[PDB]
RNA sequence: CACUGGUGCAAAUUUGCACUAGUCUAAAACUCCUCGAUUACAUACACAAAG
RNA sequence: CACUGGUGCAAAUUUGCACUAGUCUAAAACUCCUCGAUUACAUACACAAAGCA
């Protein structure tokens, strides 16, 4: 796969106004740099840049090509060409508008007016981004908040919550004067509040009661849960739609505009997490510190000190524009290879992170030009080889400069001297880093507000939710400064919603330290008794098991030390264990266990996982290994052991195991965790490919409401009646008569007839119950249920469409009788159920053909 | 930038002129031109005399003021390039442009016994002159050695003992001048040179040239040994007769006949220094290179072995590769630069020399014998190419694609590039028998006596001497022997025949190619001799030691005297690092130990050599010499640190190195070596630069004598005249003459009455005192031996120039007469005198491009200010 | 920041500038080979050890 | 193995190919930050211990 050469030239955009034409070069990250103005009728050229600034020199500019070279010696300097945007067969308008043609519409709800440019459009449409993955996100936690319960049929107790009902109003709805049907529904809603607070499962997202019985501090635990889930019902509210077809239009504002108590919760857990963090900073980071200190000869110690928090909370390595993280791996595969040694697994956490501190350093502080070197070189970079050649000579070099502070660190990564640095007084003041420490009060609510929702998610949620996040805040923040600069002057006013996107800049910036502190592990709450059931049942257990029983086996009530090695096994590896969380959360421990018994899934997931890293688990989880044994006989071997898992095999497991008693015990460990990360694996996969429906309907409410304004065929239509009204209307117009705004459609005959017969297979009732499903992720849900028939397992999708048939078709369907009786999901069946999205021909493609899914599968495909 | 004369780039050689005929040429291989056109010059009618597939340009119109044509090869896509005929000049009548000295007519009597009508003679002629002006460079330079050896006190006598020696006496006449028949004048002359020879060999400094005494002290060795030394200084005294003037203005003519017309037993000489050297290479030349021979038979897939041997002798001994019309050491390090940088790193630093050599090996055999049509176009780019940036890109181009071809070979071959690896090579038995070199090893009998002479030469000069000596006369050999090849062509026929003292030119194709051999071989590394007491002695005082040290001290302190295992540490560092160092030889060899140690004390002597050197060199002299660097440090404290270090070392710093150190211990010594390494750079350098800038003096000094000799037989003026008497003469005498009588002869002075006038008044600045202590300085390298004595009076180094003249100043105003005017000033300045310079240089003054670039210190260093103009 | 030829502009006293050449100038003609040069260089890896 | 521009080919037509772009397509603009991912991740070496309605 090559890459774009005027990418790589460093053309990051040529925005077109009414009879102007601005080009952009890259600056440091997303940071555009002004180049050149064009007159889109004579082609006169004035450049913007300075001399130093600029990055690219325009040459010859026509109607239909536009020459430029790069002034750092990408391709040698040599000339690139690129189409003029304005060059378009049949359009009038030099400025293009949006595939879906909602352009004007949507200037108007952003801006308030329609806009003669392309900027205005690019800036909406990174926010309509936004939307589509806080779609994702809440549905994933209001489902996983519902099976919480164990709802058995969906009544949603997330929908009667409302943000605007304070802590007071909602414990006492009937002390209020609000709707007498209002007082009703928070009745419904405070029961299933009550309910979830009974089981104690809020104690896996780090929501943990309090220990005393102190009505004070209960009933401040509780409202702070409460604030919580109102604040997650209110931005599903604002991102999906109600029976009647509305959202709330106050996702941006609310926060500010809610009781201000809802505020002194996010402040208590931002704070929460950011006091401890900074009290005693140097004292909890000596050890490292004092290592660096010694270390960087070349630096005065509180320098060091600032660097290094700033490396822990704000991860200014993370923004250099490349990954350091990969330098080390690459210096470590090559010449640090003794590193690797399982010898310092134990300490392998922190000397990683003085390697990257000494390499961060280097790039931040003792040679800039190097890493700007570096980031030009990347940016120059054509191929996906050709940027890993880069790594690997920079790894060279960085190798020569700190091979010998590798080594050092390397001799101190050992318990003796960690300890010994641990008692060792460190001599320094608490004030060093008071102007580097960052606080609550620093952060905007929006930013607490999304620090708060990363309770619900794991660290890979919070990584996707966080990056998509801060990602377009910082293209919103740059088209603002463009189109606000003096050179391009364009009015740009965000109506009432969005003023809150005149912050984007400082939003980035709070985001991305979200991100850092949300990854942190939660203090553990204490592991309750519910929790061992969910941890039993998932290893295998008795299906009549009482509490009692389980208390006695555990010796729970039992008072002594040493005398709890089993509590402390389940809890240490399957309770604290970040893939049996994510299990719990989203499925069944109970189901789960079954669905562990199929080993077509089984070896399907194991299928994916690399030749080494099967073999690493072979060898740590087989007791008696058969040296010969075949790749496939390893996974089968795997796949067996996960089959026959049982609680009893831990039963007599030894916590202070010594000698070779350490032998059996690491085994446990190795295949629980095996276990746990397969079925991780599969039912993370599956909550996955759902959320790309989850994104198909949201943009779906999202369009009709949209094109509802401008075509009038769709004024007394109800989405919710019928799910394929959007496709079906903008369908018919394209063979009725050249009219239609959708490009989509209009352009492809051929792709606007497939459409058509897709739709006309589909009908209202199973649209509804494929809308239904998708929130709801019933696929997850009965995964158990419907897993088992399946012929044969080669894809998520292939699985996920199957399961999904199943329960659209349950008690007809034209396609029922073939799915039964094929044991595998039928391609027009997914067309057909997908039809609803034709109006969005690429996400109607890549969501029923599943060779077009997944961005990550069929890599060789030319 | 600088841009090359397009007319050159384009391939036109040479326009020659005859009486009635121009002859153009053009460039073929190297040096050789190819007969392109006879144009002639009164009707302008043009005659082809180059094949068609030979031809390099077309010839356009041609008339009394051009010459058109262009490249047939696509120089400028076949552009017309305008040239201006040669023939058309301003109050000439003749076609043929003279010198501008006038001295074509008396030049082309002296090589050829007559006068010609033509310009090609005389371009023959200025390369023999050439030949002569280095040559008397090297001399002056070997003579000064000799007598700084004998620690000589500037008496009277600094031309007895090399001036007294004669070629034409034998050894046994030289040893026992009292059996001689010769005068008594003469022999007592002989013996004031045996004493200073006896005395030369009693120094035991002899070994600083590779000319150590035999071990055995048995006479017949002893006896061979001394009569080996004395037939080279004789030759040296012999050359300096041929190239510089006596008392009288006499001067030798047989400089290029002597050495076959002189007793045999000098040729005997000649033969065993050639010998010793080429048998040493000769012998079991596979075994002693069969690691590298061996990797690349493996590697060479495409290559029969035998072929490969015969290619690597000629790659070591012949270096066929630095004959391709472009670097492959410009190739090979532009390919490391740009892809190789990993083959940079520090880890290859003791394998680099093999590595590089296997390297160019294959970038040899890839232009030598696989691709030559690839080398051929690489050249034509090089010579089409206009600028320094055009060349270094085609070199940058070139590298690319070698790369693409080589990468995986280079890989390979840095594999090999261990320790490990190269014992292994080393111990295994290699089944190649040496005959397969029986028809390719040169032996001392296929060189001619000249070419063996100038080997001899090399015994008493560094490498970078050689280098510059050796390029110099191959040079002028390749141009003298095209110049004689063209002559004696049927398209051009004239005579061209050598007078008898210049037959040797006849063989000058001969020449160049044993002169390239012998500058491969002389710079081969010569065998370590015995470190003696004397170079100890030498060692510990240029490092710093107590002015009352003795012999038994020394002996004492590096345990000489003593017999053992593993208690010679210190004296086997002091002989790898300082007596094996050639930068130490060159200080020993022009200077003193111990003024050379009282110089590196000046810091501002020290930081201006220092300021030299790239920042890059002075970041890693810092890492590696400095025991406690700062990190922030800035270069020019760097350098400040370097520079202290230098006035502080002593040998006591290194009297607890251990040879055998390990760990710590290991990396103070390798700090130590470093150390010692960067003060013998530092101090050489300053050395160094001043004999090269007393070089250009000497070259004046040939020249005026040389010059003179030749306007004596045309200026009647001057008959009674004799240059010792008055320096100025020459200059005074064509001055004045041109005033009055118009004199035309001198074209510089008749030219230009502005520059007349101003060298006039330098004359009248000067006196023929001044200008006489001046030459007799030049000479004996005297700002070199009293550079100790007034460097510390200079305010401000700037130049070796204003170091050279600001000591030369102090020298001729020294006290021993009326004070020069010039000297109040100079005191009181602290720095050389512009003014005085002038007066000085004022002898020069009958050639104003050596008088104005030997005057203006912003005109004299062809590589200083390269930016400004 | 040269010297000399050729060829132009311009100044204006006997000037300069520009372009362009020159193996028949200066350590000095293209490409090499060199030198500047530190980066040395060098038929034998480097150390160590010894003649 | 997409979608849409632009630019070429075409002999084959509602078409096809190649090259090439695209933040105004699709989870989808460079470099990052991420994900794929197993190799988890994580202010405090690891272990043990502390962890019931
Ligand atoms: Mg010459
Ligand atoms: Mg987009």
């Amino acid at each position: 796969k090559k890459k774009s050469s005027v990418k790589a030239a460093g053309m990051k955009s040529i925005l077109v106004s009414e009879n102007k034409m601005y080009i952009t070069s890259f600056g440091k990250g997303n940071s555009a740099v002004l180049e050149y103005e064009v007159d889109n009728n004579d082609y006169n050229k004035t450049q913007l840049s300075s001399k130093d600034n600029s990055n690219i020199e325009l040459g010859d500019v026509n109607e239909v090509n536009i020459t430029f070279s790069s002034k750092h010696g990408f391709g040698s300097g040599v000339e690139i060409n690129t189409s003029n945007p304005t060059h378009r067969s049949g359009e009038s308008s030099p400025v293009r508008g949006d595939m879906l043609g909602l352009k004007s519409e949507l200037e108007k709800r952003f801006f308030g007016k329609t806009f003669d440019d392309n900027i205005h459009i690019q800036l909406i449409y990174n926010i309509l981004d936004i939307e589509k993955i806080l779609a994702v996100y809440v549905t994933n936690i209001v489902y996983a908040l519902n099976n919480m319960l164990g709802i058995k049929s969906y009544d949603d107790f997330m929908g009667y919550l409302s943000a605007r009902n304070t802590y007071e109003v909602f414990t006492h709805p009937d002390k209020s004067n609000l709707s007498d049907k209002v007082k009703g529904n928070i009745k419904k809603s405070l029961s299933k509040f009550n309910d979830l607070l009974k089981t104690k499962r809020l104690g896996y997202f780090g929501l943990e009661e309090p220990k005393t019985k102190d009505t004070r501090a209960s009933e401040a635990y509780k409202k702070r849960v409460y604030h919580m889930l109102a604040i997650v019902g209110q931005i599903a509210q604002c991102v999906f739609h109600d029976k009647s077809g509305a959202k709330r239009f106050d996702l941006y504002s609310f926060i500010n505009n809610i009781d201000p108590e809802y505020r002194d919760t996010l402040d208590y857990l931002v704070e929460e997490r950011l006091k401890s963090i900074n009290k005693d900073f140097i004292e909890g980071n000596k050890v490292n510190i004092s290592l660096l200190i010694d270390m960087m000869k070349g630096y005065e110690a509180d320098d060091i000190i600032r660097l290094y928090y700033d490396f822990i909370v704000l991860k200014s390595q993370k923004n250099l524009g490349f990954s350091i993280k990969k330098l080390r791996e690459k210096m470590l595969e090559e010449y640090g290879f003794r590193f690797k040694d399982k010898q310092y697994d134990s300490v392998r956490s922190k000397m990683y992170k003085l390697m990257d501190f000494l390499l961060f350093c280097n790039y931040y502080r003792n040679d800039v030009a190097a890493g700007e070197a570096l980031v030009r070189k990347l940016r120059f970079s054509m191929t996906d080889d050709e940027k890993e050649g880069i790594y690997a000579d920079e790894a060279a070099k960085l190798w020569g400069k700190f091979r010998n502070d590798f080594e050092n660190i390397a001799d101190h990564m050992n318990g003796d001297v960690i300890k010994e640095l641990g008692k060792a007084d460190m001599d320094f003041d608490e004030k060093i880093l008071d102007s580097e420490k960052k606080n609550a009060s620093d952060l905007l609510y929006f930013s607490k507000m999304i620090y708060m929702l990363t309770y619900f998610l794991d660290g890979k949620e919070i990584n996707d939710l966080l990056t998509t996040l801060i990602s377009k805040f910082d293209n919103i923040k740059e088209f603002l400064k463009i189109m606000k600069s003096s050179a391009v002057d364009v009015e740009c006013e965000l109506t009432a919603g969005y003023k809150l996107f005149n912050d984007s800049q400082r939003i980035t910036n709070e985001l991305f330290i979200v991100k850092n502190i949300a990854s942190m592990r939660k203090p553990a709450a204490s592991a309750k008794l519910t929790m061992f059931r969910d941890a039993l049942t998932i290893l295998g257990i008795d299906d009549n098991i009482t509490d009692d029983r389980i208390s006695e086996i555990l010796k729970l009530k039992e008072k002594g030390k040493g005398i709890h090695g089993l509590r402390n096994f389940i809890t240490n590896n399957v309770i604290e264990s970040s893939r049996f969380v994510y299990l719990i959360k989203y499925a069944n421990a109970q189901k789960i266990r079954e669905v562990a018994k199929n080993e077509k899934v089984v070896m399907f997931v194991l299928g994916g996982i690399p030749d080494t890293q099967i073999e690493r688990y072979y060898k740590s989880c087989v007791e008696f290994p058969d040296m010969n044994s075949s790749l496939e006989a390893k996974r089968s071997e795997l796949a067996r052991m996960i089959k026959n898992i049982s609680f009893d095999d831990f039963k007599n497991v030894k916590q202070q195991a010594k000698g070779r008693e350490n032998v059996a015990k690491e085994r446990a460990k190795a295949v629980i965790g095996l276990y746990l990360t397969v079925m991780y694996l599969l039912v993370k996969n599956l909550v996955n490919v759902n959320a790309r429906y989850v994104i198909a309907i949201h943009c779906l409410e999202r369009d009709f409401g949209l094109y509802k304004e401008i075509i009038p065929e769709l004024a007394s239509k109800n989405l919710k009646n019928d799910y394929r009204i959007l496709s079906q209307t903008l369908c018919e117009l394209c063979d009725d008569r050249n009219e239609s705004s959708n490009l989509f459609l209009k352009k492809n005959k051929r792709l606007r007839k497939c459409v058509e017969v897709d739709i006309n297979n589909a009908d209202s009732s199973m649209t509804r119950k494929y809308a239904n499903c998708i929130a709801h992720l019933t696929v997850v849900r009965e995964l158990k249920e419907y897993i088992g028939d399946i012929r044969t397992v080669d894809s998520y999708f292939s699985i996920y469409h199957y399961v999904m048939q199943r329960c659209i078709t349950k008690r007809k369907i034209k396609y029922e009788d073939d799915l039964l009786k094929n044991h595998g999901y039928t391609k027009d069946f997914v067309k057909a159920l997908n039809s609803p999205f034709g109006y969005n021909i690429p996400r109607f493609k890549n969501l029923s053909i599943e060779q077009l899914f997944d961005r990550n599968e069929y890599l060789t495909e030319k």
